[PDB]
């Protein structure tokens, strides 16, 4: 007898909402989107992602009719090929939670629909300030925090795209170089669906922000303590991986021993990622349209949907 | 070349968006909804309100199709007479801004449509805690502030109605008695549109709140300084009005002289209403779907719409 804005699901029940939804993705292509540590198999794609894709594609149609209503109020025509208001999806979660993978997968699944939609993916890491300006603000120790990103630029970019611009541009970020790529840019030209993935993308504030432009939002959740381990394991793993390359802004880590590294990583987590996570990311979870709850083994076996 | 989520209007331009919208309200009925101080004439109803009503009725249809999409995802039928998800409208603004009037008018205009919708109006003042419990919380001096209302109850009520409940109930408040009416209740039975009007109705928080359930939101704005005068004038005016009645929890004011009162009122404003206004209400203005900007003469001659 107690109504709720949320609907809780166990994967076993959620998996049934897939219905006819075809699986237009392969085992190959899947590993080509898989992220370091993420153990996502086709089964999870069919049981978790496909239902989500169906939910989203049902929403896109209706949400665009809603904007069209306002356009009709403004005496504004739907000139040219009815260029519907792009549908914006936000994907957030902690560092090392798996959100990068989630978004790449969602883009693929969402893209492979019979009416062939234009689906773009944009990570907000490209809106982080170059390291230079990052120190001119004494924020190199807070990289990842809301402040470390150019929120006005990010808001403009998304506002321009949802506004109907023929095109808009974003910077590009280099994870190896740990910094923005000079002159490098990412162009987005009037997509049917735009997905924005990043740490604080769901953050709120005194002024309208990108979170206020999302038509749907995804939050990748995990036991805080479980993510710490994922982060470390990935740290160590990366020693013999990305770091190795001398061009790694962190090559000085490759030489670390299991112990040393784990010690270094754990500290970084305690001083930067955990705080940002707790102070800025978690707080947004309640308003996310859909929460993907992962177990210590990376498997998403539980979800929380906002039906209201 | 700079896109915006907002569209600014002068009444002179906004008034044209009325189109064919019939004026189903009379000069009589209008004063029967007018509030103490509010100088709203039929002309403003036709130039300001009617366009708003048209905007809202265009939105209702589409917004309900959007929820129906989710319902379809959940394998949930639209059984019985497709009882569409009620459309919730929030109306906020400072004390003495005119929001009470605005909402009564909107209800009337919105109700008089050819398809005859069920439009309910609920002031959140009925969710204020009885004065008793108000002191058990040391909050009689903060009456009006978020804390003074039972936000869990309010959230339940609205969540129940938008949930599709055959009916839900709210307490009733007595402005003369300055307190909740014992055993008194207000029943709402599955409306097509529910309007919630009050001070902090747009407030946000760590948890989902009623603001998160609004399908549209109205903010009644005025120069902070201008509202102070409206408040006082209404104070003095009320001396020879509501107060007069000895049952007035404030009869002790009727005997005040122009000076005295103005002095009393101004202080109350400075210690209670202005702070709440500045600390809790104003902050919500940026996210309101539509802002009604009033001049010192109560005339709404400017507006800001959120098209995004
Ligand atoms: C920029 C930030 C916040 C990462 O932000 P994101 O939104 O990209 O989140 P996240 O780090 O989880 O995702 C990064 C993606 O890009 C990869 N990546 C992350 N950091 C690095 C890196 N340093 N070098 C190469 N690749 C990296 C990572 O593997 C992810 O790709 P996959 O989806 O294929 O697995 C993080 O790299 C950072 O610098 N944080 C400051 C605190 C901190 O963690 N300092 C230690 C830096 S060395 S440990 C590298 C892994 O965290
Ligand atoms: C409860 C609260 C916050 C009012 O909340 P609301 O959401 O109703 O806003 P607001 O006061 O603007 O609207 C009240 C409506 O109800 C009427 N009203 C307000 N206060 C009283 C009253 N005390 N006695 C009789 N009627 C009243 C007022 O005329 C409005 O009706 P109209 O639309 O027909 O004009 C206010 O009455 C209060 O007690 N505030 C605490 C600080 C304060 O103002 N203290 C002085 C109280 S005596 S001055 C009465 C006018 O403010």
């Amino acid at each position: 007898s107690e109504p709720s804005p949320y609907v809780e699901f166990d994967r076993r029940q959620w998996r049934a909402l897939r219905m006819s939804t075809p699986l237009a993705l392969t085992e190959e292509e899947l590993v080509g989107l898989r992220g370091l540590g993420e153990q996502i198999d086709l089964l999870e794609v069919e049981e978790v992602y496909l239902p989500l894709a169906r939910l989203i594609h049902l929403q896109v149609a209706a949400r665009q009719r809603l904007f069209a209503a306002t356009a009709e109020f403004l005496g504004e025509p739907q000139q040219n090929p009815d260029r519907p208001v792009p549908f914006i999806i936000g994907v957030a979660g902690s560092v090392a939670v798996g959100k990068s993978t989630t978004a790449r997968v969602l883009q693929a699944l969402l893209a492979r629909w019979d009416h062939h939609p234009r689906v773009d993916l944009v990570t907000t890491d490209g809106f982080l300030y170059p390291n230079a300006e990052l120190q001119r603000r004494n924020l190199m120790h807070r990289k990842g925090f809301p402040e470390s990103y150019n929120r006005r630029a990010l808001m403009r970019f998304v506002t321009s795209v949802k506004s109907g611009s023929d095109y808009a541009c974003a910077p590009v970020y280099s994870h190896l170089h740990y910094d923005i790529i000079p002159g490098a840019e990412q162009v987005v030209r009037h997509p049917d669906i735009l997905i924005l993935e990043g740490l604080n993308v769901l953050q709120t504030g005194p002024t309208l922000m990108v979170s206020d432009l999302f038509d749907f939002s995804l939050y990748v959740d995990a036991r805080i303590e479980d993510i710490e381990q994922w982060y470390v394991s990935r740290f160590l793993a990366m020693r013999t991986t990305a770091f190795a390359d001398p061009e790694s802004h962190f090559h000085h880590y490759a030489a670390f021993s299991d112990s040393q590294a784990v010690v270094a990583a754990r500290e970084i987590w305690r001083t930067i990622n955990r705080p940002n996570l707790v102070e800025n990311i978690l707080p947004t979870r309640p308003r996310a349209t859909l929460v993907l709850r992962k177990d210590a083994d990376h498997s998403i076996n539980r979800l929380r949907l906002r039906k209201l």
